[PDB]
């Protein structure tokens, strides 16, 4: 009797209750919530049709099967394996066959990326089909049975059916029962002929001994099968472990043109950076022809140790003082952040490895005119300026590694050498990391300095301040954003629109880049030449480092791209604000009927009409906007803007979470308008004065504060408590939790570490000063929208949101557990105080 047979007898003896516990004990599982609701609403983009896409991805990620050419998918069902293959580098056609009909899954039609190369056929019994030529054979057929010999016949049947479909090609075949001796005998003969190996997918439930015969591998079937039997037997006795939750796959949207995908690198511009990386890592430098990059040019890899983690570190002090939130899913989903090479690669494939169609010639003309006008407007008072070593060094001080480098003369000597290459129109070492010795660290910081030197002026000199740019909100700060949205709401016209671009930085075109670059025209000759090196050699020819996991260990890939924004490069905020202002002006012109479909298609479009609209209405239309990077709030002259989608989608600025051609929905109540991850409420204090306050789902606030020595953990907790008291004092639970943290953390301990990296954060809470004096300075004294300067002497006079509004935005007020928490607060304070030690603490309400 095999171990698998012992496992089967035990599984069949389990009661219904203990079977439901065991089946998912310690397993990996994708969260199907979003996809199931999306499919229920009839959505055809992004969603995977079943858990199958995730299941196949696990194999593909690990190079166990690398689908390519003509893919055939036997028993495709709903199509999860097929729609996943459709977006892979080397796949040119996916033919899926499934039985369908009563008791069988039918193919679910979709518009995910590459749907156009997907051919799902129902009414196809694979056991009646003559084998076809194919480059990848996939098969996921096998119905379970309490009898293992019934499964044995089903498994041999599938094995005999698949075999003739194999001829030196890729495969991934389910083996329903691999533990029966005759199945092992059959697999051993199959491995001698076709190779491959048997692998267990962790996403498989414990109620099945299924394994997959994959083409890329070798190894001992008997040993691999028994290891699974042993794991599965051990899971019966093992104390119940909840499944490891992973984020489900994003299969994108739209048609795939395989010939449009590849990147053609400018080797004359990037060749030297590749040569130097190759030199520094010559001992492990290799060219991996099995790399997954479709739209990024690949140049080689080097071996590296793995960096990252599946989840975030939890803050113990704040968790202890926020007990009702242990049970809330959104709070724990915050900690769900996969930064492993597997996590990086998933994000790269779904978000970065895309190509935006060139905008039409009329769209390019409109953008060119708007850009020339906008830079002139932005440069009316200020002149561009070079930033310096002294400036960069000051900014760094206000990483310990960065402070060491800037104090080192060798770092500056390397910078000078690279600057001399930039002056000759050459780049030798300027690279950025998507996610991935001191020479490498110095080359990176030097790249960031040289970008800062040439383009730091846009941020440093406040080019996107509301005063300089009209639409900008730079230097404003969270507490001022709402007051600006309230002021914009006073402008008559349409609703306030707030459409987010799906991954903005990947939607930045070679045309956007050429328009952003136009600022060089206002620079002095020596500045012009340095900024022109950045734009041309580095921003329009990006050389990037990215980690990738392989069956033999982690590698660092060197990849390149001409278009898109370099997210790991300086000036991203300012360049995004500039292009978003321009794109929003173009969409306003279309909504006004100034810019037509005929204009967008016109190769010899006339500037006259656009120039008149900009010179006469431009600044007025800029004033109708609040633009902060990729994020915008637009209040147009009327609602035609909602239906104005031609120039927006043609520019490549496709809106997130909405079909391409569906009109936008806006708001007339400014307090419901989303902006920079927040919405803003207008409150009336006990004294009758009004306050405009920042707000967001309370679980996002708690969840974030719950992410990380003890002293550092307590100090970071205190920083979150003080930010809450200054910015989110109107949230009942946050003021109570803030008071609890400050009582539990030593009073003289000055908060350390940032609570956020937001450009809108001025960190007035990073102090030992009394929080009510800081509150008064922020909310009354320095507040330009507060006319009456009378201070507030008590927190009782610092207002809360209305009970219903506090509840709508996630408050737990009115729940029994929240009431128990409030009663149990002095106890939670004592527990943290006990752990910290015998220090000086104070009591807060
Ligand atoms: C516009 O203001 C904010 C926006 C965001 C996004 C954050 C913020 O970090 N949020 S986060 O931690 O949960 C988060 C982290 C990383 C990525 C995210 C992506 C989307 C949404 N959140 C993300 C903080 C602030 C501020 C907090 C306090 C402020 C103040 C003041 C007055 O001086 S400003
Ligand atoms: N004789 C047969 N011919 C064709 N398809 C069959 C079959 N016997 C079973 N099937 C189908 O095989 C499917 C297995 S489930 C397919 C899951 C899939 N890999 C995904 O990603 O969604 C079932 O839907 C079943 O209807
Ligand atoms: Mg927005
Ligand atoms: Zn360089
Ligand atoms: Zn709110």
């Amino acid at each position: 009797e095999t171990l698998g047979e012992k496992w089967k007898k035990k599984l069949n003896q389990l009661s219904r209750k203990e079977f439901d516990l065991y089946k998912k004990s310690g397993i990996t599982e994708v969260d199907r919530t979003e996809a199931k609701e999306g499919l229920k609403r009839g959505e055809t983009t992004h969603h995977a049709v079943s858990r199958g896409s995730a299941k196949l991805q696990w194999f593909v990620e690990r190079n166990m099967v690398i689908p390519e050419g003509r893919v055939i998918d036997l028993g495709c069902g709903r199509g999860g394996w097929s729609y996943y293959c459709a977006g892979l580098k080397k796949v040119t056609e996916v033919r899926g066959y499934t039985k369908g009909g009563p008791g069988h899954e039918e193919p679910v039609p979709m518009s995910t990326y590459g749907w156009n190369i997907v051919k799902l056929m129902s009414g196809k019994d694979v056991f009646y089909l003559p084998p076809e030529k194919c480059d990848t054979l996939l098969c996921d057929i096998g119905e379970s049975s309490p009898s293992p010999t019934v499964e044995e016949s089903r498994t041999i049947r599938v094995l005999k059916m698949v075999e003739p479909w194999l001829k030196n090609n890729q495969f991934c075949i389910k083996v329903l029962n691999p533990y029966m001796p005759t199945v092992i005998e059959h697999l051993e003969r199959l491995q001698r002929k076709h190779g491959g190996m048997l692998v267990r997918n962790p996403l498989s439930r414990n109620s099945t001994h299924e394994m997959y015969w994959i083409s890329n591998g070798t190894g001992n079937i008997v040993s691999s099968v028994n290891m699974v039997s042993r794991l599965l037997l051990n899971r019966f006795t093992m104390t119940h472990r909840r499944p490891t939750i992973e984020k489900d796959v994003d299969l994108g949207a739209g048609t795939r043109h395989v010939n449009a995908e590849p990147e053609t690198p400018n080797m004359d511009v990037i060749g030297e950076r590749i040569k130097r990386i190759k030199e520094e890592h010559n001992s492990t430098w290799h060219y991996d022809d099995e790399n997954p990059y479709k739209t990024w040019a690949y140049h080689g890899s080097y071996e590296v140790k793995a960096t990252g983690s599946a989840s975030s570190m939890i803050n113990g002090v704040v968790k202890l003082l926020t007990k009702p939130w242990d049970v809330v899913p959104m709070v724990t989903q915050m900690a769900m952040t996969d930064t492993t090479p597997f996590g990086q690669q998933r994000v790269f494939k779904e978000k970065v490895d895309t190509r935006t169609p060139r905008p039409l010639p009329g769209t390019r003309k409109v953008m060119e005119i708007t850009a020339e006008w906008l830079w002139r407007t932005l440069g009316r008072n200020k002149r561009p300026r070079l930033c310096t070593r002294e400036e960069f060094t000051k900014k760094v001080r206000t990483w310990d590694s960065a402070k060491a480098a800037v104090e080192d003369e060798e770092f500056w000597k390397l910078v000078d050498r690279e600057r001399e290459l930039h002056k000759l129109g050459k780049c030798g070492s300027c690279v950025y990391n998507m996610m991935g010795s001191r020479a490498i660290w110095y080359m990176w910081l030097g790249v960031r300095y040289l970008e800062f030197e040439a383009l730091g002026f846009l941020n440093e000199d406040h080019w996107f301040s509301r005063e300089n740019s009209y639409s900008g909100v730079e230097g404003e700060g969270l507490h001022k954003l709402g007051y600006i949205l309230r002021d914009i709401s006073k402008i008559p016209g349409g609703a306030m629109y707030a459409d987010d671009t799906a991954g903005w930085d990947t939607r930045i075109t070679e045309d956007d880049l050429h328009n952003e670059e136009k600022i060089i025209q206002q620079m002095d000759p020596e500045h012009r030449q340095l900024a022109n090196a950045i734009f041309k050699l580095t921003y329009q020819n990006k050389v990037v480092k990215v980690q990738r996991p392989t069956p033999t260990g982690t590698v660092m890939d060197i990849i390149s791209r001409k278009d898109q924004r370099g997210s790991g490069q300086v000036g991203t905020y300012g360049l995004n604000t500039f292009t978003n202002m321009e794109a929003q002006l173009v969409r306003q012109m279309e909504g006004e009927g100034v810019l037509t479909k005929a204009d967008l298609e016109n190769p010899h479009l006339l500037e006259k009409k656009i120039t008149q609209w900009l010179e006469t209405k431009g600044v007025e239309r800029l004033k109708r906007m609040a633009i902060s990077g990729d994020d915008c709030v637009v209040k147009p002259i009327d609602d035609r803007f909602a239906n104005a989608l031609l120039a927006l989608n043609d520019m490549g600025k496709v809106r997130k979470d909405i079909p391409q051609w569906q009109p936008s929905k806006g708001w007339h109540d400014w307090q419901q308008v989303p902006f920079c991850s927040h919405h803003f409420h207008e409150l009336i204090m006990k004294d009758g004065r009004k306050l405009v306050v920042p707000c967001r789902p309370q679980d996002e606030l708690i969840g974030r504060a719950r992410i990380s020595s003890l002293r550092e953990t307590a100090c970071l907790g205190k920083a979150y408590a003080q930010m809450w008291s200054l910015m989110y004092f109107h949230r009942r639970d946050l003021r109570l939790a803030s008071n609890a943290i400050c009582s539990a953390v030593p009073v003289h301990w000055v908060p350390t570490s940032r609570t956020t990296w937001s450009i809108h954060a001025h960190h007035q809470w990073m102090t030992t000063e009394d929080m009510l004096t800081v509150w008064n300075r922020v909310w009354i004294e320095e507040n330009p929208w507060m006319e009456d300067k009378t201070p507030v002497t008590t927190w009782e006079n610092v207002p809360y949101l209305g009970k219903r509004e506090d509840q709508w935005c996630g408050s737990l007020i009115g729940l029994t557990s929240r009431a128990t928490w409030a009663q149990n607060i002095p106890t939670a304070i004592q527990q943290v105080r006990s752990l910290i030690g015998n220090e000086e603490f104070l009591d807060y309400m």
